[PDB]
């Protein structure tokens, strides 16, 4: 999209990457002058004020100031500070715009003559750039496009200094034809490596002592900005001189930043009643007109469309927009929104209807009192749950609410709405039922969107053969074909695929813009491919051309960027046109017509597969060009098509604002090219109705759309006299083909039926399947991670630590301070005994064995059962059952004895009474401390007591200290019933105390291992005894 | 009830060619259990089949189960057997 920059914008990047031999002067030289800024700092920073006489002139993108006496020239600064205060902030009023003053730029004068006013122009064109230079330039230019001396360059060409001599200078003088030569030939450098669009300094003196930029208009291609981003810095677009932009305007620009999707919106009179929320840019424009033809030009106060498939938020965003913006008054004749738009491809209904659900939800009150009556017509994705769900909520709040789906015209709720009616080589065939594709991305739901086609259509194969990711190996995608299970190959490279799939004539690229002009130009180096749609939006013009021109080299035939693609009812569908299943059996897109038409809008392109399905035979084909202002392929390119195709009976145009391309087919029909019927509508009639110049441009008189709708009239084309009777124009044409009998319909014969989704059915409620797994412990979806019902934010906000984390992953339980402390210090003591145990020991083997972190650790945690590691457990158990059976210590003691077990968590190697362990000191002062209660613990003392009277060193264990004190941490605190803390205990959590603890010490024996460098282990053979028997 | 009446699609999440467990007969990619015993191949002519779904000849078959047979153990010393030595002497 080309948006003009400010005139100070332009002239200092123009200073600042210019390169020329030429002497440039004034680099840099120009001052900034607004009402809201002091005049002292601007004295002392620009010292070139005082030393020459000035110039002063608004930067707010006015043309014709000196034809409208807007310019001080040849008066000094006191000069220009005299001469702002009668402008500066004052009203002004350029035709039929209206506005202030904040913008003013000041620069030295340039003392010249009109024997050096020279007029540059550089503007961009589909076969390439046209300069133009003017001898006589300035004011008195006159015609430039005629008297100027014009010279196309080629996309791919370079503008060479000869070619400026002859064609461009001859009657440049010719002490000046050289250094201007070069000048022009570094000035188109500058032009196009910086993405300009339109440039032209007019006029720009050239006197001995060098050249001098007075003036300059420049729209630069924004798309580039990811290719400029560095040259351009923070680059500004100026909005055209009129009214203020709105704070929720300005919003609405920001959120088309936000995303993919486009979120157009633009005031005329916030205090009109008529307020448009249209989906699709096409449909927007359509309503429009149909509002403004019906008699509401001036009532209406919006227009501005959502489309891209914006998510649910942004829906919310854009929707509290509109109604913010149109509570500020109150109508007493009444108020209406105008919602829907065609029937969507991509488009998610059902969350973008959500989305308005609940914006509208939480804004019954400021707009319930406002007599405002919501008029709805929508189809797409999902369009039968999201009408519906907004029909019952409107019924719940009780607002006005009519609820339409696309059994409607899309126009008739207008109607409804304002009280009109009551309310209720390139070759010709591109695609065949052979075709076969190579998708380029990761598109499994478009692809599975063409099988489902192909399967309805009755096709032998598939459509698409393969795809083409680079950021995977070769694989095998699993698709579905009816109800079959087929499988599709990707494949990283796009030589594979060519070479492995000969029969590939048609690319479907879903490359971003980033990467679509680099995918576009490795596929176009294949001959087999013939045709390739490009999906992405926000392609840089220029690089669009380069495709435009390799294609056209190649004659390869591309359905030009940012377009849903096409569909050949029968034959073959792009991407995602025509939306899902339902959408191509309720226009009956699965077998062909005898209709073919072309537009630029997908969301127009499936509306007209509606209106044609609903009043004629049906679709032949379909084709979206794009809305690019260059696209791959034109209007007149597939009608061309479409009457060298016998298929072929009527040919529909949906042509828009801007642009003479229906004058070729206008030049076609009025010459015997074009023959077979033609029913033509140009949308944008309102753009004139339009007090601005809101971006699909309108640029000369005749491209409006009145002109072309007429133009195309006396042409022989059959022409509504407005969208809403397109439909009934294309059916009367269909009548009288079918009366002549050029058309014979054919019989409908059912599709071949697909199952259902999974997914879609269970959505539905409509199945039952039982959910094999049960969780309780943590949710990983959502917008939050929830840790056994506690969010991962409250979990950091309560500061617990690993203790608490495993409070709730392990017990479910909100565990008091003190005990996910107390379980972080076992934690702490158990972390590693050594490199001598038997786990450790075996982890570092397997770290020695070079093998791996995982591999390793789990090698020593697999030794953790009974021998080692299993004293917790069985100190608890054992002590735990002493306890609860009621017997006292001694009875415990003797019990144990006279069964032949030791008592577990008793007894110490080394450390014995008067030689305490001390991290059972710690451990055991800890729960003294902080614990409530401890009596298992005391009991465990009590037994501790009788065996150290047996001998010194029976003291309790590290692991019986930590047992007994776990039993009691889980019975004592108030978390927990006793069946749950005896349930913890007998499935085996301190079990898992023990591993958790002891695996930060088996990674850091794996650590060590690493770093030290430690080679393979084997075993010495001096400490194997081998009995083998004798001869077996 | 629904997927038998053909009347829902559900992608499956898995795939698999070597054995096929339901059905009347063991099958052994594409080899019935009973044919398996039937030719006489052991564990090498089994392994072919799950390993490569293949049915190898005889000789493959003996090769691989002597393959088998000579990597069986090499003592207790090298890390392997440590290891599993270790983990058997902790009771576990
Ligand atoms: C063109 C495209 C597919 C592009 O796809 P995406 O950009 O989303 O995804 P990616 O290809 O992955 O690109 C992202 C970049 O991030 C990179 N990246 C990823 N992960 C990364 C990581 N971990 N680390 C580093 N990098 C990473 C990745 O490598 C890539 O890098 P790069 O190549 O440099 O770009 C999409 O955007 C688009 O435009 N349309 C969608 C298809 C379609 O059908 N359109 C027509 C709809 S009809 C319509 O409009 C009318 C209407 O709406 C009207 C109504 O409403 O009624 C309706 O519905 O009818
Ligand atoms: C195969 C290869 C390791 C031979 O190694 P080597 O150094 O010749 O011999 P080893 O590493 O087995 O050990 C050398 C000595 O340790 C002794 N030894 C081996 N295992 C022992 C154990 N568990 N306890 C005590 N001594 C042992 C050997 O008897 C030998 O004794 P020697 O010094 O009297 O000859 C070496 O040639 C090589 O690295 N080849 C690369 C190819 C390869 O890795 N092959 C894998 C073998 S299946
Ligand atoms: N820096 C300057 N030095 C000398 N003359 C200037 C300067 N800037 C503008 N002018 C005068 O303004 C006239 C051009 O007006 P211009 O600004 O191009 O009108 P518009 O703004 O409508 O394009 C020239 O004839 C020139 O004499």
């Amino acid at each position: 999209s080309a948006k003009a920059i400010s005139e100070q914008t332009g002239k200092e990047l123009l200073y600042k990457f210019i390169c020329t031999t030429s002497a440039i002067q004034n680099r840099f030289k120009y001052a900034r002058v607004t009402p809201d800024t002091d005049w002292a700092r601007l004295l002392q920073d620009h010292p070139w004020l005082l030393s020459q006489n000035l110039v002063v002139k608004p930067d707010q993108l006015i043309k014709r100031r000196g034809k409208l006496g807007l310019v001080g020239v040849n008066l000094t600064l006191d000069g220009v500070k005299s001469w702002l205060k009668p402008r500066l902030g004052q009203e002004a009023t350029v035709g039929k715009a209206t506005g202030f003053l904040k913008n003013f730029l000041i620069e030295p004068f340039v003392p010249h003559s009109q024997a050096e006013e020279f007029y540059v122009c550089i503007y961009a064109t589909r076969e390439g750039d046209y300069v133009l230079f003017h001898h006589e330039g300035g004011v008195d230019v006159g015609d430039v496009d005629a008297k100027a001396q014009k010279l196309l360059v080629g996309v791919d060409e370079k503008l060479n200094p000869e070619d400026i001599k002859k064609h461009l200078l001859v009657h440049a003088p010719e002490d000046k034809k050289e250094i201007l030569a070069s000048f022009i030939s570094g000035l188109f450098n500058f032009y196009e490596d910086l993405y300009f669009t339109y440039l032209e300094i007019n006029p720009l003196v050239v006197t001995k002592d060098g050249v001098y930029v007075l003036d300059l208009a420049a729209k630069v291609d924004a798309t580039a900005d990811y290719i400029c981003k560095v040259k351009w810095g923070d680059i500004e677009f100026p909005p055209p001189f009129g009214r203020e932009a709105y704070p929720e305007e300005a919003y609405i620009a920001d959120l088309d930043a936000k995303s993919g999707a486009s979120l157009k919106l633009t005031l005329l009179n916030p205090k009109g009643r008529i307020w448009t929320m249209v989906a699709g840019g096409g449909a927007s424009v359509v309503y429009s007109d149909t509002i403004c033809d019906l008699g509401g030009v001036n009532e209406l106060a919006n227009y501005g469309e959502y489309s891209g498939a914006p998510s649910e938020q942004q829906t919310y965003d854009y929707a509290k927009t509109i109604l913010s913006l149109m509570t500020r008054e109150k109508h007493p004749d009444g108020k209406i929104l105008i919602i829907g738009g065609s029937i969507a491809n991509f488009t998610n209904v059902a969350a973008t209807f959500k989305g308005i659900v609940r914006a509208i939800r939480d804004y019954q009150g400021p707009l319930k009192e406002h007599e405002v009556t919501i008029f709805v017509r929508r189809g797409g994705p999902n369009y039968q749950e999201g009408l519906r769900v907004m029909g019952e909520v409107g019924k719940t709040t009780g607002i006005p609410i009519h609820v339409f789906g696309t059994e409607t015209h899309m126009t008739a709720i207008v109607g409804m709405a304002l009280g009109h009616r009551p309310i209720p080589g390139k070759s010709t065939t591109l695609f065949s039922r052979h075709t076969k594709a190579i998708v380029w991305g990761m598109q499994t739901r478009a692809v599975q969107g063409m099988l489902d086609f192909d399967y309805v259509c009755s096709r032998d194969e598939p459509s698409v053969a393969a795809m083409v990711y680079p950021f995977t190996g070769d694989h095998k995608q699993k698709f579905y074909w009816g109800h079959k299970e087929i499988l599709i190959p990707v494949f990283k490279n796009m030589a594979d695929a060519m070479r492995k799939h000969p029969e590939v004539d048609v690319l479907i690229n879903f490359a971003s813009l980033r990467s679509a002009y680099d995918s576009t130009m490795e596929t176009m180096n294949y001959a087999q491919i013939r045709t390739i749609a490009i999906i992405a939006e926000g392609i840089p013009e220029a690089l669009t051309r380069k495709l435009i021109k390799k294609a056209d080299q190649k004659g390869v035939t591309i359905i030009g960027p940012a377009t849903v693609g096409g569909i050949k009812p029968g034959c073959f569908k792009i991407g995602n046109t025509g939306g899902m299943l339902d959408n191509i059996l309720a226009s009956k897109l699965y077998r062909p017509g005898s209709v073919a038409y072309v537009s630029r809008s997908g969301g127009m392109s499936n509306e007209l597969n509606n209106i044609i399905s609903r009043t004629t035979d049906g679709v032949y084909e379909g084709v979206a060009i794009g809305g690019d202002r260059y696209p791959g392929s034109t209007f007149m390119d597939h009608v061309l098509r479409y009457q060298d195709t016998p298929g072929v009976k009527m040919i529909v145009v949906l042509g828009e604002i801007g642009g003479t391309e229906e004058y070729k087919i206008c030049r076609g029909i009025k010459e015997g090219r074009l023959t077979k019927p033609i029913v033509c509508w140009c949308i944008g009639t309102c753009a004139t109705m339009f007090s601005s110049e809101v971006q699909a441009c309108a640029n000369q008189a005749s491209e409006t759309a009145v002109a072309k709708n007429q133009a195309l009239k006396e042409a022989g084309v059959f022409v509504p006299r407005s969208f809403d009777e397109l439909g009934e124009i294309i059916q009367s044409v269909y009548e009288d083909l079918v009366a002549n009998g050029v058309i014979v319909p054919a019989q409908e014969v059912p599709p071949p039926t697909v199952p259902m989704d999974y997914s879609w059915a269970r959505e539905l409620g409509l199945i039952r399947k039982p959910a094999s797994f049960m969780t309780s412990i943590c949710d990983e979806r959502g917008q939050e991670l929830i840790y056994a019902g506690m969010p991962i934010t409250e979990v950091f906000k309560e500061e617990m630590g690993i203790g608490g984390v495993l409070g709730l992953l392990w017990f479910q339980k909100r565990l008091p301070k003190y005990s996910c402390q107390f379980i972080e210090m076992c934690l702490m003591v158990t972390a590693d005994h050594g490199p001598a145990v038997s786990g450790a020991h075996n982890t570092i083997i397997c770290a020695r064995a070079g093998k791996d972190l995982v591999s390793s650790l789990t090698s020593g945690l697999l030794t953790i059962g009974d021998r080692f590691g299993g004293a917790l457990d069985a100190a608890a158990k054992m002590f735990s059952k002493a306890f609860d059976s009621g017997i006292i210590p001694m009875e415990f003691v003797n019990k144990m004895k006279k069964e032949g077990k030791l008592i577990m968590g008793i007894g110490h190697r080394v450390k014995s009474i008067n030689n305490p362990d001390m991290r059972v000191q710690i451990l055991k002062d800890y729960v003294r401390q902080h614990f409530p209660a401890t009596p298992l613990l005391d009991y465990a003392l009590e037994v501790e007591k009788i065996t150290t009277s047996k001998k010194p060193n029976l003291i309790l264990n590290v692991a019986g200290l930590i047992g007994v004190a776990f039993v009691d941490m889980l019975r004592n605190c108030g978390s927990f019933t006793r069946e749950e803390a005896d349930e913890y205990i007998d499935i085996g959590a301190l079990n898992g105390i023990f591993v958790l603890g002891r695996s930060m010490g088996f990674i850091g024996h794996y650590l060590d291992q690493k770093r030290l460098k430690q080679g393979l282990y084997r075993h010495p053979w001096d400490d194997i005894s081998y009995v083998l028997p004798e001869h077996m």
